[PDB]
């Protein structure tokens, strides 16, 4: 069984716990190893994109809508997906850090919707999660 919401709400544990939070997922072992290596490799490219959203006047929701639009602009792929989850986590880290913990619930909700209303067709088409783990699995 695979749940986009169960993973989206639990996958935000390693991104927050590192600073101070709760929760935990079981399949994170995959997205994690793939995410950690990403942040390190594309640390600058990622940070540069993060600052951009901070410069814009948009709100918490707006930013997420702008970061998701640019990410999946020239198509989709396991790679872009690994980055999408990365941004989501960071977005929460800033909230809790900027006295906006409650926002964490919002960001977690959005990531769940988009995943179940945008990347639900592509994923299933690319062997779904089954393939995601088969490629870059523990
Ligand atoms: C600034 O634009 C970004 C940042 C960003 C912008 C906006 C919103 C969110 C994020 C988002 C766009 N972006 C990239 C950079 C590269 C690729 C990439 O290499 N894709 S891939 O399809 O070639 C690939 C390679 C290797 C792995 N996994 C390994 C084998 C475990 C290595 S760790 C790794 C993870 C992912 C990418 C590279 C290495 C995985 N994966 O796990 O999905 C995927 C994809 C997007 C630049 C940073």
């Amino acid at each position: 069984g695979y749940d986009n919401r169960e993973i989206v709400m639990k996958y935000i544990h390693y991104k927050l716990s590192q600073r101070g939070y709760e929760w935990d997922e079981v399949v994170h072992l995959t997205l994690r190893q793939a995410g950690d290596d990403f942040s390190r490799r594309y640390r600058r490219d990622f940070a540069e994109m993060s600052s951009q959203l901070h410069l814009t006047p948009f709100t918490a929701r707006g930013r997420f809508a702008t970061v998701v639009e640019e990410l999946f602009r020239d198509g989709v792929n396991w790679g872009r997906i690994v980055a999408f989850f990365e941004f989501g986590g960071v977005m929460c880290v800033e909230s809790v850090n900027r006295e906006m913990s409650p926002l964490v619930d919002n960001i977690a909700l959005w990531m769940t919707e988009y995943l179940n209303r945008h990347l639900h067709t592509w994923i299933q088409d690319n062997g779904g999660w089954d393939a995601f783990v088969e490629l870059y699995g523990p």
